[PDB]
Parts: structure tokens; C-alpha cells; sequence
């Protein structure tokens, strides 16, 4: 059987947990060909690679297991959001339904395509001239002996703010169903599980936590999320503990009494007949996104273009956000920004240490007034302050290069100690460390990616076991790490039992269904690898 | 040689064959691999440069055109009127001023706008001076640090593992010199060459029952005869020496 068993190995996934004999078991099943197909693929490919440095390196150890499997149903439902959208009264619904999967299938196309524009209008804006005089002054945009450069900008302008306008509905059907989905998950559980409303209150911060507190009622609360019945099951937990007519009350939930009847027994005219209060609560989630907002702050100085000026001289600045690479060099400089800002506060308050002693001492020095008359930029000291720091920190050379020269007898020395001091704490140090604040976020930031990266090439990632226990054997860290355990059949079971029928489990998939249900997580290994098990009795 | 043949042609041309040093001298060409390790991502950092001063440059060719005046005396530069001349002014002369750009234009002192300059400038001495930069000055740093450690990495797992078996040196060591003993004498990377010659400069029919074996895996190119696992040490280690 050489022929059956290498056509199937594309689809005998292989998985091994522990439990109900307290040894570790092996589980085989079928992965699948269109679920295969949607592992491989490029908007899939990155989220695990970005998961894996948010685990190894600022994650913990003991909730690891944890936020995998809330990750790995954070999959499950992009693979559903996406595998549907692919290829005068009602004539017009179906077509629109038909367009709007056409405009997110390809959303980083025109995401790249308003970039490419924003360099077509910067590269005329590079033209304008100012002229008081008609071809009170006048911007008269110049050309180089081409006519049609001008009616040019009229079509790019107008053509730019369209798919600076399609790139919103795109994204706000594509990339929202999800934001919504991970704070339903979200809430869904600190119910279920925990009392955040019914046993302890938020603790009056986070308003995220807070502004939760509107959607609870509403009639339609898990809109996205799976489990539709997490009403019915949070009243069968606190239902007799607290009152239960109090929590059938919170939950909405109307006619707790006469809740049973729905079991007992089985188009632009009315639309105006929705929720509002659900209506709300997703609005104001949306508009908190830090990307969402961004989106929509690019549309609002396209939208002013038509108010045609120079403000297409902002959209540039998406190189930061678009360039792949260009913005991990943007990471460095973010990543001391804290620690940055009270760095140059402290330069606002040693020249200002710095003026008041050349305000009672070295008045008669400053005057920068050339001849005749009589400048004199120290009387008041809201000018020597303006003084030592327009002109003092970007003078390059201390202080000591913009004033009279002290070869006057009073003071010759009292104020060479005043520049030379100048010199060498506001200029040489107080201006390193900002030039040695980014040098060291780039070590900082350089080592991060060995460690993402010497941990994964020598743990299993699963069960914790360093390679050099399992290299006893010829591509012993190689092949256990492809077939024992791959962070890949770990998730092609999840598909495979939630799209399974429940009266179809066997004895191994009804046992690991059962601790999914109550979110206990002892069945992965974490410790042993059935090799460890077994090397005493046999290979 | 194409530049030593236009060198009949006689020119100057013989002055660009000094650059020669860089693929002639030993260490010489390691330096500047360092600055040749980050070309891709500085060559963006620049790019950064000519954006920057562009969004500088709109800014005053709106409200500062009345500054720009290097006119001397008489008549009356202007050098903003185009803005295919104030970007190359705040190019030409704005990063290589060292100041900012405040040294190079009218004194603020004239009271409109005497906050909405120095707001302007000092920011453009900090943003594209200071730490526009201090990148391409920190970007060498870290190459020398990103090119140093890979010369340890090459000498500290040479002289910890046997580089054929794998076995950490920690395990040999349970006998004085045994790692010494170990890596020239059982593992040799040479032995493993002179091998190859062996077998090729030999006569088919006079292989015998091992160099046989090891022949056929040659020709099928299957790799299961390194140890990869063993030493031959550990194997014995319970029977005997
Ligand atoms: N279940 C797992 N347990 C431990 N390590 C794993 C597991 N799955 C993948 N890895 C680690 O990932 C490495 C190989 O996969 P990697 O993360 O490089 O992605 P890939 O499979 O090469 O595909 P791509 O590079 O395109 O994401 C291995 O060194 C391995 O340690
Ligand atoms: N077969 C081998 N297995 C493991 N390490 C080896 C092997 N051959 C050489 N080495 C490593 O090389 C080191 C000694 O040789 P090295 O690479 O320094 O070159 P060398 O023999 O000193 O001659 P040269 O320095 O002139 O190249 C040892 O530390 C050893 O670990
Ligand atoms: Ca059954
Ligand atoms: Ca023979």
C-alpha cells in the first residue's frame, strides 16, 4: 500500500493529547482540501508569523495555551469572512451584494493605487508660481510650454478623492466584521465565566470595559460571534445565586416566564424598524480604531483638495504606513518616545538656568545692536530666553560666539566659565543623549527578533522539550516538530470537530470537545511527547 | 581594462583605478562590507530626506516668501517664487547649513509671524538635523555590532560541537583532552575528503565489503552513513573503553 499512502498524506493529520488515562494519546482525522487550501496563503501566512512575536517575546508562560486557541478562532472566522466574498425593486439589491465583494477582494490594489496618485499631483504642485499681476497676488501655476498640464490636474484631483472615498466602504466590510467579532468573544466570556456585571463591577476605569455596559440589553447582542445562546446560558449559572428576576432583567430578555414558547411552539418598506442602541455601541467601537481613523483622516484632506490648495502635500506621508520596510525604521525612533520628550523638557530648563544668570550679570554683552542708536535682547526675560534658545542650541559653538568678545578686563574670566560650561553640558551631552537614545533603540530592537528566533528553532512550542533531548536521533528536532506536533493540525482539529456532527465523536474527540466547552486547557502535552513516554518499552 | 585601454586616449582616467584598494587589501574591504550590509534599508532612510524638506518646503513658499530675499542690496533672488527653487534651497543649502535653516534667512525680529518662524525652525533644526541624521550616523554603528557577532557565532559553535555528530564538547571532556582527541582523530573533515579521493581513484572490483556500501549511497546521493547522532564512544561507552 505504496500508492494509497502517499496520495494521502496531504490529509491525514496527525495530533497527540493527553488525558483520560493520564498518558499521552494519538488522534488521527482528515484535514481536508479546501481548508488546506486556505492555510497557504499570503493575508493568512503573516498573521501566524506576527502571532508568534507576540507570544515568545512579550507573553507569559502559564496563559500561553490560552491565547493560542482564542487566536486559532480568530482564524476560523477570517477563513469564513473570506471564502464568501469570492466569485428597480429587487434588480438592484443582487447587484450591489455582487459589487461589494468585488471592492474587498482586491482592497491593497487601490490602497496602493492612492499612493501612486498622491505622487502624480505633488510632481505638478511642483510648478505653481506667485505673480501680483493677473496672466493682492495671485498663485498662477506655471507650465513648460504644455497647455493640457492644468486641465490635467482637474481629472487626477477628482479621480483621487473617488478611491480615496471606495477605500472606506472597502475597509468597512472587510476589515470591521472582525474588530466587532474579537469584542464580542470578548464579552461573551467575562460573563460566562467570570462576573464582570453580575458577581463585580469594572473598576470605574477602562472605559472600553464601561461603555460595554449599552449593549448588554439590546436584542441582538453575539451579532458575529457563534454561540447565540449565551443569554440563556449566564441566567442557568447566577440565576438562583442572585435574583433571577434581576439578571433575566439586565440581559434584556423580556417574558423570562413565557421564554419557552419559541421551543413549545415552531425591504426598504419597514427597514426603519432596527435597534438603535446596538446601532450605537458598534458606532462608537469603529470610530476608536487606530487604523479606522487614520482611513478616514486620509479622506478628509482629499476631500479639501477640492477646496484645491496645496494639501495633497500631506498624503505623502503614507510611505510610513505603506513601505514595508521604511516603517520598521519608524519602530526605533517610536519606541523611546517616552523617555524622549522629558528628555528635550530638560533642555528648556537648563538654558532657562542658564538665563538668569546672564540677565543680573552679563546684560551689558548681548547687545546685538549693530551701529547707531542702541537690540539690547536682554531687558526683559522673555528675550534672552527666546535668545539662548533660537540662537543658543543651533548655534553649534556655545553661546560664546554671538556675544562681545570678554577681553574687557570686569568679568574676563567670570564669563569664559559661563560660555565653556555652556558649551560643553547644552551641546556635547544634553544633545548625545538624543543621539544616543536612537542608537540604542536599534540594539533594542535588533535582539528582539533573535529571540523570536533562537526559541523557536530550539523548543517545541507545545509541549516545552529543547531539541537537544529529541536529536538522540537523526533529524530528531526535524521530524518532531513536522508530524507530532505542527501549530497546524493543533488547528485543523478545531475545523474539524465544530464542522463535525455532534453525535458522530468517538471516544478521543468527545473528551477533548468536552474541555473546549469549559475552557480547560489540560490536554495539551506540555511536558511529554509520547516519545519521552514510551523510550523504555520500545522505539 | 576598458579604462586602461581608453587610457591611450590619454585623460585623466587613470585616477579611478585606485579604487582597486577596496577589492585589493584584506581588511579594508571588511569595513566596508559593514556600510554594503544596510544599503536597502538606508537607501530609504535618504529617500526619508527629500520628503521631508518637500513638506518643509510648501509650508514656506505660503507665508514666508517675503524672507528668502538673499537679494543683496539694490534692485531685488527672491529665491521663493517657483518652488523648483526654495526646494533647492532648503536642499543645497538647508541639511548641509548645520544650523537649521534659520541661519540663512531674514532676522524674525519684525513683529508679524515673530512666533510662527522660530516655530518653524526650530523644529526643522531638530526633526532634519538632529535626528534625521543621527540614522545614517546610527545605521554604521549597528552594521559594525551586526557584523561582529557573526564572527563569534562561527568560533564559539566551532569549538563546542564536533560539526559532523552534533555532540556538544560537555560530553567529551569526561577525559583529559577529550574533545581534542575527539575532533582530529575520530571526525576530521579531511579524513571525510580524503575519502572521496579514495574511492574514485580506485578499481570497482577492488572495493571491499564497507567501500562498497558507501559507494552505492554515493551514487543514489543518500546521506545515511554520516554518524549524525553517535560517536562510536558513545556506543561502546558501556561495554568497554
Ligand atoms: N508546532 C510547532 N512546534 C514548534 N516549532 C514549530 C511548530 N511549527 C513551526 N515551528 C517552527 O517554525 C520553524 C519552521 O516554520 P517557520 O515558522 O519558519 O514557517 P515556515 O513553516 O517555514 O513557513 P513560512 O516561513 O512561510 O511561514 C521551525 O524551526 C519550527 O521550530
Ligand atoms: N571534523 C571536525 N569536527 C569538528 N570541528 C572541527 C573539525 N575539523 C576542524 N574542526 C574545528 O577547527 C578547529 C581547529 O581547526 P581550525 O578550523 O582552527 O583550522 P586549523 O586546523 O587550525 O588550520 P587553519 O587555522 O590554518 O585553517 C577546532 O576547534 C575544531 O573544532
Ligand atoms: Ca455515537
Ligand atoms: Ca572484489
Amino acid at each position: 500500500a505504496e500508492s494509497i499512502l502517499e496520495y494521502f498524506r496531504p490529509y491525514l493529520g496527525r495530533i497527540e493529547i493527553m488525558g483520560a488515562s493520564r498518558r499521552i494519546e494519538r488522534i488521527y482525522f482528515e484535514i481536508s482540501e479546501t481548508n488546506r487550501a486556505q492555510w497557504e496563503m499570503p493575508q493568512v501566512k503573516e498573521s501566524k508569523r506576527q502571532f508568534i512575536f507576540d507570544v515568545v517575546n512579550e507573553g507569559g508562560e502559564a496563559e500561553k495555551m490560552e491565547l493560542f486557541v482564542s487566536f486559532c478562532e480568530d482564524t476560523i472566522f477570517e477563513m469564513q469572512i473570506a471564502a464568501q466574498i469570492s466569485e428597480f425593486w429587487g434588480e438592484l439589491e443582487v447587484q450591489r451584494v455582487k459589487f461589494l465583494n468585488y471592492l474587498s477582494r482586491n482592497f491593497y490594489t487601490l490602497r496602493f493605487l492612492a499612493l501612486f496618485l498622491a505622487f502624480a499631483i505633488n510632481f505638478i504642485l511642483l510648478f505653481y508660481k506667485v505673480s501680483d499681476s493677473p496672466p493682492n497676488m495671485v498663485y498662477y501655476f506655471l507650465e513648460e510650454s504644455t497647455g493640457y498640464m492644468e486641465p490635467a490636474l482637474w481629472c487626477l484631483s477628482l479621480l483621487h478623492t473617488l478611491v480615496a472615498f471606495l477605500c472606506i466602504i472597502g475597509y468597512n466590510c472587510l476589515k470591521v466584521p472582525l474588530v466587532i467579532f474579537k469584542r464580542e468573544k470578548e464579552l461573551a466570556r467575562k460573563l460566562e465565566f467570570d462576573g464582570l456585571y453580575i458577581t463585580e463591577q469594572p473598576g470605574d476605569d477602562d472605559v472600553k470595559g464601561q461603555w460595554d455596559r449599552l449593549v448588554l440589553n439590546t436584542p441582538s447582542f453575539p451579532s458575529n460571534y457563534w454561540d447565540k445562546f449565551v443569554k440563556r446560558k449566564v441566567l442557568d449559572k447566577h440565576g438562583d445565586i442572585f435574583g433571577r428576576e434581576r439578571i433575566a432583567e439586565l440581559l434584556g430578555m423580556d417574558l423570562a416566564s413565557l421564554e419557552i414558547t419559541a421551543h413549545n411552539e415552531r425591504l426598504l418598506t419597514w427597514l426603519m424598524s432596527i435597534d438603535v442602541k446596538y446601532q450605537i455601541w458598534k458606532f462608537g467601537v469603529i470610530f476608536t480604531d487606530n487604523s479606522f481613523l487614520y482611513l478616514g483622516w486620509y479622506m478628509v484632506m482629499s476631500l479639501l483638495g477640492h477646496y484645491n490648495n496645496f494639501f495633497f502635500a500631506a498624503h505623502l506621508l503614507d510611505i510610513a504606513m505603506g513601505v514595508k520596510t521604511l516603517r520598521t525604521i519608524l519602530s526605533s525612533v517610536t519606541h523611546n518616545g517616552k523617555q524622549l520628550v522629558m528628555t528635550v523638557g530638560l533642555l528648556a530648563v537648563v538654558v532657562y538656568l542658564y538665563t538668569v544668570v546672564a540677565f543680573n550679570f552679563f546684560r551689558k554683552f548681548y547687545n546685538k545692536s549693530e551701529d547707531e542708536d542702541e537690540d539690547m535682547k536682554c531687558d526683559d526675560m522673555m528675550t534672552c530666553y527666546l535668545f539662548h534658545m533660537y540662537v543658543g542650541v543651533r548655534a553649534g559653538g556655545g553661546i560664546g560666539d554671538e556675544i562681545e568678545d570678554p577681553a574687557g578686563d570686569e568679568y574676563e574670566l567670570y564669563r569664559v566659565v559661563f560660555d565653556i560650561t555652556f558649551f560643553f553640558f547644552v551641546i556635547v551631552i544634553l544633545l548625545a543623549i538624543i543621539q544616543g537614545l536612537i542608537i540604542d533603540a536599534f540594539g533594542e530592537l535588533r535582539d528582539q527578533q533573535e529571540q523570536v528566533k533562537e526559541d523557536m528553532e530550539t523548543k517545541c512550542f507545545i509541549c516545552g522539550i529543547g531539541s537537544d533531548y529529541f536529536d538522540t536521533t537523526p533529524h530528531g528536532f526535524e521530524t518532531h516538530t513536522l508530524e507530532e506536533h505542527n501549530l497546524a493540525n493543533y488547528m485543523f482539529f478545531l475545523m474539524y470537530l465544530i464542522n463535525k456532527d455532534e453525535t458522530e465523536h468517538t471516544g478521543q474527540e468527545s473528551y477533548v470537545w468536552k474541555m473546549y466547552q469549559e475552557r480547560c486547557w489540560d490536554f495539551f502535552p506540555a511536558g511529554d511527547c509520547f516519545r519521552k513516554q514510551y523510550e523504555d518499552q520500545l522505539s
